[PDB]
């Protein structure tokens, strides 16, 4: 059993398509910082925590589904739920929470260390010190973008400034070095919420997809782009606050969590290496799905669930990368497989 | 009840709910329903197209619906709206296959048609329903409906057949004689529901000191959140550029409003008389009733009203769509329906 030779810990990810458990074994180096990290457990259920119904029974039905069955008891464990979680009243979120609390006071075996709607500049936070374990990069300015269901994160190297907002700031020291980044995060343009928007306009499908109101896709990656762009800096201003602060903190490589590589690695689009420039997914996006008919396409491809998506979510990409965020097109992406961030909270705590 | 009278369920699989409607009605020489009467009401949440997609989960929630209804061997529509628009066909399908298999084992409903149907078929519905209701269909005056709903909108007026214009926003239709010509538009994303999520970190449209998700404080402001809200409306969907130019061409002599907007209108922090409101008094007492107000001093003051943090947000939000988005006088009266009325009435009817 590993954690009768190791510190243990779980970190429950409840995100929006469901909560997924991770439980992690490790060392400690000379300051008690986790050195090591092996997951050792990993269970997903479904659907989001924010997606079931707020009472006793649901909840205690939900919890004990997701970890009646792990094999190790008696470690600490933290519960942060994210984004799908931030779209509901604090009022609504409360009710989840106290039954939770309630669920994990009655057991024994867990030990409940928090439970809570974490923000996504702390969410931000954790995607970056997970990925810079991970590249044993924590001893070059490095770049984190998750891109989530339902919100985006940023994050990368700024010097402190109190003309900036203290939320959208961390300093934290780190295997020694004192290091301070900038942390972002966008409610409502995680690809999921976004693509509620977009849904009935022909530039954004593959020619002739019936679109849900009844006109056809006539598919086109830029128009869609501009389209999507409109959403990013009109409404949310992503170029107005990112750009100028990228400009200032050039960031030296670039790494994007979360859904792009479910694009990125499908059978659909074709990269080398885990790494992508916005220039060459916005052109195959453009020529392999916007520019395809949907009859045949549809016909190569009858069974797989998210490719008449995929004009669109390749056009947002480039959307918020370029439009948005002001990376170069040009730029390499490099790019990690969602199957992870809750490594960061395994680090964080113990700083 | 079903004996004396020939009589129709209708469901209406709505985004946050399913309700289903039992009508007795009668007939004359034209073969249209007459004294359209509801007999049996039955509501449950959540939405069909939010429960888990698997055949125990399908079975239980409709068994839940129909078997309770004191009536036997009954013609059923099922209509499915915005919610399902969200999804593709492909996902769509699994939800419509685990209900056939569900009325195959009875026989108490004979189910008609089970579908998902689109924003401008929900308009056509909504048009029939408001003036079944108001009996102008049996012209004259020009009774247009706004249809305020969770995940879409939807306006419907009456306008002579246009070739300029797509088909799938242009319904024509005989009643009681004459036929009428109306143009119906469905705005998919709109909806209270999704407009939302793009705005929950927005101080000015949150009561001061509100918590937004990400840690910064509401600082309410009406107009302010109304801007906001309007680069959604207008920069994202081209409500404006798309509704205004026919509004003018073909003016309408009423407006009805049926959704959400009644609920708001009708609530204990918003005083309007004769079941009628003006977008510039509901911005003005939403501004003073809740965007300039302390947030705990309000929420501890109306304990059961759930829906009371987003007043801020839904006032500035319907005055955007009716006022900057339709084009509507600030000053013009608008009618709500405040509840003997359905859009299901209007499947009765469009047969």
């Amino acid at each position: 059993n590993p954690c009768e030779k190791h510190s243990c810990i779980a970190v429950i990810d409840a995100g929006s398509t469901g909560s997924r458990l991770h439980i992690y074994s490790y060392d400690t180096d000379d300051t008690n910082t986790p050195i090591h990290i092996e997951e050792i457990w990993n269970k997903k259920i479904k659907p989001g925590f924010a997606s079931i119904q707020p009472n006793s029974v649901t909840i205690d039905a939900y919890l004990t589904m997701l970890l009646a069955d792990a094999p190790i008891h008696n470690i600490p464990v933290y519960f942060y739920a994210t984004a799908g979680m931030r779209l509901l009243p604090q009022s609504q979120q409360k009710k989840y929470y106290d039954e939770l609390d309630y669920w994990f006071r009655q057991q024994s075996q867990w030990q409940l260390v928090e439970a809570k709607t974490i923000t996504g500049n702390d969410e931000a936070l954790f995607d970056w010190l997970a990925v810079n374990y991970k590249l044993d990069t924590l001893k070059k300015s490095v770049g984190v973008m998750d891109m989530g269901g339902a919100s985006v994160q940023i994050v990368f190297p700024m010097p402190k400034n109190a003309e900036i907002s203290k939320h959208n700031q961390v300093e934290l020291n780190i295997y020694g070095q004192n290091i301070n980044l900038y942390v972002h995060s966008f409610l409502g343009l995680g690809q999921t919420e976004m693509s509620h928007q977009f849904l009935n306009s022909p530039s954004c499908f593959a020619n002739d997809y019936p679109l849900p109101d009844g006109e056809s896709g006539q598919g086109n990656a830029p128009s869609c782009k501009e389209e999507v762009t409109s959403l990013m800096n009109s409404v949310h201003k992503v170029n107005q606050q990112i750009q100028p602060l990228l400009a200032l903190n050039p960031v030296n490589e670039w790494y994007s969590i979360g859904g792009i590589s479910n694009l990125a690695s499908s059978q659909l689009f074709h990269f080398e290496n885990s790494e992508l420039t916005n220039q060459s997914l916005l052109q195959q996006g453009d020529n392999q799905i916007c520019h395809q008919q949907w009859d045949i396409l549809n016909g190569q491809y009858p069974d797989d669930e998210y490719l008449y998506q995929y004009c669109l979510l390749s056009s947002y990409y480039y959307a918020l990368m370029v439009d948005g965020y002001g990376i170069n097109p040009n730029q390499t992406i490099h790019y990690i497989p969602p199957e992870d961030w809750t490594i960061g909270v395994v680090l964080h705590r113990a700083l």
